Protein backbone atom coordinates (compact mmCIF):
# COMPACT_ATOMS: atom_id res chain seq x y z
CA UNK A 1 0.00 0.00 0.00
CA UNK A 2 2.46 2.30 0.98
CA UNK A 3 5.79 3.14 -0.45
CA UNK A 4 9.12 1.54 1.23
CA UNK A 5 12.22 3.43 1.47
CA UNK A 6 16.07 2.30 0.75
CA UNK A 7 17.82 0.88 3.37
CA UNK A 8 21.97 1.34 3.01
CA UNK A 9 24.16 -0.23 6.17
CA UNK A 10 26.77 2.37 7.31
CA UNK A 11 29.25 1.66 10.21
CA UNK A 12 27.84 3.31 13.62
CA UNK A 13 30.46 6.57 13.10
CA UNK A 14 29.15 7.40 9.59
CA UNK A 15 25.57 7.00 11.15
CA UNK A 16 27.18 9.53 13.67
CA UNK A 17 28.45 11.87 11.57
CA UNK A 18 25.72 12.59 9.35
CA UNK A 19 23.09 13.15 12.54
CA UNK A 20 25.48 15.67 14.01
CA UNK A 21 26.31 17.52 11.25
CA UNK A 22 22.42 17.67 10.07
CA UNK A 23 21.53 18.94 13.73
CA UNK A 24 24.38 21.77 12.54
CA UNK A 25 23.11 22.81 9.44
CA UNK A 26 20.77 25.67 10.40
CA UNK A 27 17.67 24.74 8.41
CA UNK A 28 16.97 21.07 9.84
CA UNK A 29 17.21 22.11 13.25
CA UNK A 30 13.95 21.41 13.77
CA UNK A 31 13.56 17.88 12.48
CA UNK A 32 12.07 15.02 14.79
CA UNK A 33 14.79 12.22 15.90
CA UNK A 34 12.85 9.63 14.29
CA UNK A 35 13.15 11.80 11.05
CA UNK A 36 16.92 12.15 11.40
CA UNK A 37 16.93 8.43 11.86
CA UNK A 38 15.60 7.77 8.53
CA UNK A 39 17.35 10.13 6.84
CA UNK A 40 20.48 8.84 8.04
CA UNK A 41 19.56 5.12 7.35
CA UNK A 42 18.72 6.35 3.66
CA UNK A 43 22.08 8.54 2.44
CA UNK A 44 24.65 6.09 0.26
CA UNK A 45 28.22 7.06 -0.10
CA UNK A 46 29.38 8.56 -3.55
CA UNK A 47 33.10 9.54 -3.82
CA UNK A 48 34.32 12.70 -6.34
CA UNK A 49 38.44 13.14 -7.12
CA UNK A 50 39.81 16.67 -6.61
CA UNK A 51 38.81 18.93 -9.32
CA UNK A 52 35.55 17.85 -9.40
CA UNK A 53 31.76 19.49 -10.15
CA UNK A 54 29.52 18.16 -7.56
CA UNK A 55 26.64 20.55 -7.97
CA UNK A 56 26.35 22.99 -10.55
CA UNK A 57 24.55 26.80 -9.94
CA UNK A 58 21.32 27.18 -11.84
CA UNK A 59 20.80 23.30 -12.50
CA UNK A 60 18.07 21.73 -10.74
CA UNK A 61 18.29 19.55 -7.35
CA UNK A 62 17.62 16.10 -6.81
CA UNK A 63 20.06 15.44 -4.04
CA UNK A 64 21.13 16.26 -0.42
CA UNK A 65 24.44 15.64 0.64
CA UNK A 66 27.08 15.20 4.00
CA UNK A 67 30.70 15.34 3.91
CA UNK A 68 32.34 12.60 5.57
CA UNK A 69 35.80 13.04 4.21
CA UNK A 70 37.46 16.40 1.99
CA UNK A 71 36.81 19.47 1.22
CA UNK A 72 34.66 21.81 -1.20
CA UNK A 73 35.35 25.50 -2.25
CA UNK A 74 31.61 27.17 -3.02
CA UNK A 75 31.35 29.94 -5.81
CA UNK A 76 28.26 32.09 -7.24
CA UNK A 77 29.17 33.94 -10.56
CA UNK A 78 32.57 33.40 -10.11
CA UNK A 79 32.56 34.49 -6.49
CA UNK A 80 34.45 32.28 -3.87
CA UNK A 81 31.70 32.32 -0.92
CA UNK A 82 33.42 30.00 1.16
CA UNK A 83 35.04 26.28 1.49
CA UNK A 84 33.24 23.52 3.36
CA UNK A 85 34.82 20.59 5.64
CA UNK A 86 33.42 17.46 6.55
CA UNK A 87 30.58 16.96 8.98
CA UNK A 88 28.52 19.68 7.21
CA UNK A 89 25.29 19.55 4.58
CA UNK A 90 25.20 20.77 1.37
CA UNK A 91 22.66 21.34 -1.45
CA UNK A 92 19.58 21.33 0.81
CA UNK A 93 17.87 24.24 -0.76
CA UNK A 94 16.90 23.02 -3.83
CA UNK A 95 15.48 20.40 -1.85
CA UNK A 96 13.41 21.92 0.93
CA UNK A 97 12.45 24.85 -1.12
CA UNK A 98 12.22 23.78 -4.01
CA UNK A 99 14.61 25.97 -6.39
CA UNK A 100 17.52 25.80 -8.37
CA UNK A 101 21.06 24.96 -7.65
CA UNK A 102 21.89 28.80 -5.53
CA UNK A 103 25.63 28.09 -5.79
CA UNK A 104 28.38 25.69 -7.73
CA UNK A 105 30.28 23.42 -5.44
CA UNK A 106 33.87 22.02 -7.04
CA UNK A 107 36.02 19.90 -4.57
CA UNK A 108 39.51 20.41 -3.89
CA UNK A 109 40.70 17.23 -2.91
CA UNK A 110 39.36 13.72 -3.16
CA UNK A 111 36.27 13.49 -0.78
CA UNK A 112 33.85 10.73 0.15
CA UNK A 113 30.00 12.21 0.93
CA UNK A 114 26.94 10.61 1.71
CA UNK A 115 23.80 11.41 -0.36
CA UNK A 116 19.85 11.41 -0.25
CA UNK A 117 17.45 12.11 -3.17
CA UNK A 118 14.23 14.05 -3.81
CA UNK A 119 11.93 11.11 -3.40
CA UNK A 120 13.07 9.85 -0.12
CA UNK A 121 13.56 13.05 1.70
CA UNK A 122 10.06 14.54 0.76
CA UNK A 123 8.58 11.25 2.36
CA UNK A 124 10.57 11.69 5.66
CA UNK A 125 8.63 15.27 5.65
CA UNK A 126 5.18 13.53 5.82
CA UNK A 127 5.63 13.25 9.59
CA UNK B 1 4.85 26.31 22.80
CA UNK B 2 7.02 27.76 19.79
CA UNK B 3 8.46 31.11 19.83
CA UNK B 4 6.82 34.64 18.96
CA UNK B 5 8.42 36.94 15.75
CA UNK B 6 8.39 40.53 16.83
CA UNK B 7 6.27 42.45 14.86
CA UNK B 8 6.70 45.99 13.50
CA UNK B 9 3.93 48.54 11.84
CA UNK B 10 4.93 49.58 8.34
CA UNK B 11 3.35 51.76 5.73
CA UNK B 12 1.49 49.85 2.87
CA UNK B 13 3.98 51.84 0.57
CA UNK B 14 6.42 50.04 2.67
CA UNK B 15 4.99 46.81 3.03
CA UNK B 16 5.04 46.56 -0.43
CA UNK B 17 8.58 47.61 -1.56
CA UNK B 18 9.83 44.96 0.51
CA UNK B 19 7.15 41.96 -1.09
CA UNK B 20 8.93 43.53 -4.41
CA UNK B 21 12.63 43.21 -3.21
CA UNK B 22 11.90 39.69 -1.46
CA UNK B 23 10.66 38.72 -5.12
CA UNK B 24 13.34 39.85 -6.78
CA UNK B 25 15.60 38.22 -5.03
CA UNK B 26 17.32 35.07 -7.24
CA UNK B 27 16.55 32.63 -4.39
CA UNK B 28 13.54 34.31 -2.66
CA UNK B 29 11.16 34.46 -5.28
CA UNK B 30 10.90 30.67 -4.53
CA UNK B 31 9.00 30.90 -1.42
CA UNK B 32 5.63 30.42 -0.56
CA UNK B 33 3.28 33.64 0.14
CA UNK B 34 2.80 33.26 3.87
CA UNK B 35 6.72 33.18 4.37
CA UNK B 36 7.19 36.17 2.27
CA UNK B 37 4.32 38.38 4.81
CA UNK B 38 5.69 37.02 7.83
CA UNK B 39 9.11 38.11 6.70
CA UNK B 40 7.51 41.63 5.60
CA UNK B 41 6.23 42.02 9.05
CA UNK B 42 9.64 41.10 10.79
CA UNK B 43 11.56 43.76 9.14
CA UNK B 44 12.60 46.90 10.95
CA UNK B 45 13.84 50.49 9.86
CA UNK B 46 17.18 51.17 10.18
CA UNK B 47 19.01 54.79 8.64
CA UNK B 48 22.49 55.19 7.70
CA UNK B 49 24.63 58.70 6.89
CA UNK B 50 26.74 58.47 3.28
CA UNK B 51 30.20 56.93 3.68
CA UNK B 52 29.18 54.52 6.29
CA UNK B 53 30.21 50.56 5.94
CA UNK B 54 27.02 48.59 6.66
CA UNK B 55 28.62 45.25 5.90
CA UNK B 56 31.96 44.06 6.10
CA UNK B 57 33.66 41.16 3.99
CA UNK B 58 34.62 38.58 6.07
CA UNK B 59 32.86 39.37 9.02
CA UNK B 60 29.70 37.04 11.14
CA UNK B 61 26.17 37.37 9.45
CA UNK B 62 23.49 38.38 11.38
CA UNK B 63 21.24 40.47 9.31
CA UNK B 64 19.82 40.44 6.07
CA UNK B 65 18.80 44.01 4.25
CA UNK B 66 16.13 45.00 2.16
CA UNK B 67 16.76 49.47 0.58
CA UNK B 68 14.32 51.99 0.66
CA UNK B 69 16.08 55.23 -0.13
CA UNK B 70 20.10 55.52 -1.23
CA UNK B 71 22.44 54.01 -3.50
CA UNK B 72 24.98 51.32 -2.15
CA UNK B 73 28.50 49.72 -3.46
CA UNK B 74 29.22 46.49 -2.90
CA UNK B 75 33.07 45.32 -3.11
CA UNK B 76 35.36 42.38 -2.68
CA UNK B 77 39.10 42.30 -1.71
CA UNK B 78 39.59 46.19 -2.92
CA UNK B 79 37.51 45.46 -6.66
CA UNK B 80 33.85 46.78 -7.01
CA UNK B 81 31.38 44.25 -7.57
CA UNK B 82 28.47 46.14 -8.60
CA UNK B 83 25.99 49.84 -7.67
CA UNK B 84 22.69 48.90 -6.03
CA UNK B 85 19.94 51.13 -4.86
CA UNK B 86 16.09 50.45 -3.97
CA UNK B 87 14.30 47.49 -4.47
CA UNK B 88 17.16 44.69 -3.93
CA UNK B 89 18.11 42.30 -1.17
CA UNK B 90 21.36 42.05 -0.05
CA UNK B 91 23.22 40.22 3.21
CA UNK B 92 21.48 36.77 2.33
CA UNK B 93 24.37 35.02 1.22
CA UNK B 94 26.07 34.67 4.79
CA UNK B 95 22.73 33.63 5.83
CA UNK B 96 21.71 31.01 3.58
CA UNK B 97 25.30 29.85 4.17
CA UNK B 98 26.25 29.38 7.64
CA UNK B 99 29.74 31.55 6.23
CA UNK B 100 30.81 35.01 6.70
CA UNK B 101 30.22 38.00 4.66
CA UNK B 102 30.91 37.85 1.30
CA UNK B 103 31.38 41.41 0.36
CA UNK B 104 31.53 45.12 1.55
CA UNK B 105 28.73 47.15 1.60
CA UNK B 106 29.14 51.04 1.81
CA UNK B 107 26.75 54.17 1.14
CA UNK B 108 26.80 56.43 -1.35
CA UNK B 109 24.05 58.71 0.19
CA UNK B 110 21.98 58.83 2.99
CA UNK B 111 19.82 55.47 3.08
CA UNK B 112 17.09 54.04 4.91
CA UNK B 113 16.84 50.18 5.35
CA UNK B 114 14.66 47.64 6.52
CA UNK B 115 16.28 44.63 8.38
CA UNK B 116 14.94 41.36 9.69
CA UNK B 117 17.54 39.36 11.65
CA UNK B 118 18.62 35.62 11.27
CA UNK B 119 16.91 34.11 14.06
CA UNK B 120 13.98 35.31 12.64
CA UNK B 121 14.68 35.13 9.01
CA UNK B 122 15.48 31.16 9.58
CA UNK B 123 12.38 30.33 11.70
CA UNK B 124 10.11 31.32 8.96
CA UNK B 125 11.91 29.18 6.50
CA UNK B 126 11.21 26.04 8.77
CA UNK B 127 7.61 25.89 7.22
CA UNK B 128 4.89 24.40 6.20
N1 LIG C 1 28.76 39.86 -7.14
C1 LIG C 1 27.75 40.44 -6.44
N2 LIG C 1 26.82 41.21 -7.06
C2 LIG C 1 25.81 41.79 -6.37
N3 LIG C 1 25.64 41.66 -5.05
C3 LIG C 1 26.50 40.92 -4.31
C4 LIG C 1 27.63 40.25 -4.98
N4 LIG C 1 28.31 39.59 -4.03
C5 LIG C 1 27.68 39.81 -2.86
N5 LIG C 1 26.60 40.60 -3.02
C6 LIG C 1 25.69 41.05 -1.95
O1 LIG C 1 26.49 41.65 -0.95
C7 LIG C 1 26.27 40.96 0.30
C8 LIG C 1 27.47 40.96 1.20
O2 LIG C 1 27.23 40.06 2.28
P1 LIG C 1 26.53 38.62 2.08
O3 LIG C 1 27.54 37.63 1.56
O4 LIG C 1 25.97 38.08 3.38
O5 LIG C 1 25.39 38.84 0.95
C9 LIG C 1 25.88 39.58 -0.15
C10 LIG C 1 24.94 39.87 -1.31
O6 LIG C 1 23.69 40.33 -0.84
Amino acid sequence: SHVTLPFYPKSPQSKDLIKEAILDNDFMKNLELSQIQEIVDCMYPVEYGKDSCIIKEGDVGSLVYVMEDGKVEVTKEGVKLCTMGPGKVFGELAILYNCTRTATVKTLVNVKLWAIDRQCFQTIMMR
